[PDB]
């Protein structure tokens, strides 16, 4: 593993390095503005199984590809309506994700076996500049062990895979924090499939409004056309409890329930915006997007620790906010408390 640090004046020659790896066929964690990923060459089969045994990812959930021109998009898809070719000028480089009938250019291992590809143009020069020189495609799901809480941070995917992986940019830490927007083109009106770092009410105002998929309230999927539907995620090895309602109501049962589980003898964290005593806490911030950039990085503190529950304070669904809720219901198995 070679951890390669650069900073935002980008030296080329060790982003070449990276490259290389990547046209070798090897595995590559890069940052994005969204969360850190796992990339392989999307034109080689044997690459992108790589990615699934590492991570230990079931081979029915796909991989979003990554590029850095739109003339990549006409080469990884066919048939693409107007409608996402306009969603792309308007979107890309950022947090949108399309999925799109495939060509036969891509392999059906990235696609978890579909007609469909997921496809993004990451907002970040170091994923950006490592997709140009690499001179390919490049297929990543979050740099994390299946399961686990997102990476927003090198740190982070080195904890999970330093001595697994051939490579890690350090970017960073990541400045949205949560996934990308995933939304289905192959139908209209788009389907959100799983909420992200472009925010609903974004795409709604150009597009007007959208269906939304039963996944993201929690139905649980036999196919997925894009990650983060299928099977479980987000999720430290604590329990998570996530307590919903008005601001003050919710701090209030947080105080009942960190006394309730100490007298049961366990180690509780919390993470909030509240002040609090209890054996580990940590502060998500006051704004949503502050939330949001620490969420993951809050997740993956309280799992480096004994806590055995851990107790979110819910935001309301605006903005980030619904991708916020998505990862936090999930990673708590919907273990939800509304005060109201
Ligand atoms: C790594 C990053 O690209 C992630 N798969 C996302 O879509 O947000």
């Amino acid at each position: 593993t070679i951890i390669i640090n650069v900073r935002e004046r980008i030296e080329e020659w060790k982003i070449r390095i990276a490259a290389g790896f990547i046209r070798e066929g090897k595995l590559v964690a890069f940052p994005t503005e969204t969360v850190y990923g796992l990339g392989a060459n999307a034109l080689d089969e044997n690459a992108v199984k790589r990615i699934f045994e590492a991570k230990g990812r079931p081979a029915d959930n796909p991989l979003i590809i990554h590029i850095a021109s739109f003339e990549q998009l006409e080469v990884l898809a066919k048939e693409i309506p107007e409608e996402a070719e306009m969603l792309a000028k308007r979107f890309w480089p950022g947090p949108l994700t399309l999925v799109l009938p495939k060509s036969e250019v891509v392999p059906r291992v990235i696609t978890g076996g579909l007609d469909t590809v997921a496809v993004r143009m990451p907002a970040h020069e170091i994923a950006l500049k490592l997709i140009e020189l690499s001179e390919r495609p490049i297929a990543a799901p979050s740099a994390n062990i299946s399961g686990k809480p997102s990476p927003t941070s090198a740190h982070h995917v080195a904890e999970d895979f330093y001595g697994k992986i051939e490579c890690i940019i350090d970017g960073g830490e990541t400045r949205i924090g949560v996934e990308s927007t995933v939304i289905d083109l192959t139908e209209w009106p788009p389907v959100l499939l799983r909420p992200g770092g472009l925010p609903l009410e974004e795409i709604e105002k150009v597009i007007g409004e959208i269906r939304i998929h039963p996944a993201v309230y929690g139905k649980s999927v036999d196919t997925a056309k894009a990650p983060g539907m299928k099977y479980r995620h987000y999720a430290p090895s604590a329990e998570v409890i996530v307590v919903e309602g008005p601001r003050d109501k919710v701090r209030r049962k947080i105080e009942e329930l960190i006394a309730k589980f100490k007298e049961e003898g366990k180690k509780v964290g919390v993470i909030g915006s509240g002040s609090y005593d209890a054996d580990e806490v940590f502060y998500l911030g006051d704004t949503v997007e502050e939330i949001a950039r620490n969420l993951f990085k809050a997740l993956r503190h309280m799992d480096r620790t004994g806590v055995d529950v851990i107790l979110a304070e819910g935001v309301e669904e605006k903005g980030l906010g619904l991708a916020v809720m998505n990862r936090l219901r999930k990673a708590s198995g919907y273990r939800i408390i509304k005060v109201h």
